[PDB]
């Protein structure tokens, strides 16, 4: 029995960044992409400003192609230095019977799930979609240098007219300002190191 993808050393780094969690303080989790397929994960607790944020290749090209058309924005190639491994090893760490909060926990309650991680209990806040998007803008403008990734132009699907731009969604912004809607109003510390989310790439003579 082992943890696939990361070598100990790795391991215990991210199990000692996971202990900066507060784990009985109120904690959003949010995901891009499928829950069978996440490819952008984050998590949040706003006492303390911690948040978790990390990307994960896809399996399914085709459905991602999608996805980043209508949702994220994210382009693949961005992708391709992903930690493997590290959606489970971060959800394995996540403390016993915890409170997530989340807005639809359908996806979320799927993912978790699929890590036997069935103890752990969620809140789903059930926001309008307008209610969730209240603090959109705001939120954007004053954490965009959180998240770079989402570098496509998204459209709406329409069946008539002209062609519809909106903001992308991204994991983090959205554990942000759905709680803001909750808090009726709007610092952070990443928990996981940059060298760890992201494998440094390097030159190579192709074979
Ligand atoms: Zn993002």
């Amino acid at each position: 029995g082992f943890t696939a993808g990361l070598t100990y050393s790795q391991l215990m780094t991210l199990k000692d960044a996971m202990l900066q969690l507060d784990p009985n303080a109120k904690t959003w989790m949010d995901i891009e992409g499928r829950p069978e397929d996440p490819v952008e994960i984050a998590l949040y607790q706003p006492s303390s400003g911690c948040y978790i944020h990390f990307f994960r290749e896809p399996t399914d090209l085709k459905q991602f192609k999608q996805d980043a058309k209508y949702s994220h924005g994210i382009d693949v190639t961005d992708l391709f230095a992903t930690q493997p491994g590290l959606t489970s090893a971060v959800i394995d760490a996540l403390p016993r019977n915890m409170v997530i909060t989340c807005q639809g926990s359908d996806d979320i309650r799927k993912l978790l799930e699929s890590q036997g991680r069935k103890d752990i209990k969620l809140i789903d806040i059930a926001l309008s979609k307008t209610d969730s998007r209240k603090y959109e803008n705001a939120v954007w403008d004053q954490y965009k240098d959180l998240c770079h990734m989402h570098t496509g132009v998204v459209v709406e699907k329409k069946k008539r007219g002209g062609k519809e731009e909106i903001t992308p969604h991204c994991a983090l912004m959205d554990c942000i300002m759905f709680d803001a809607a909750v808090s009726g109003g709007l610092v952070l510390r990443a928990v996981l190191p940059r060298d760890m989310v992201f494998r440094t790439s390097t030159p190579r003579v192709v074979l």
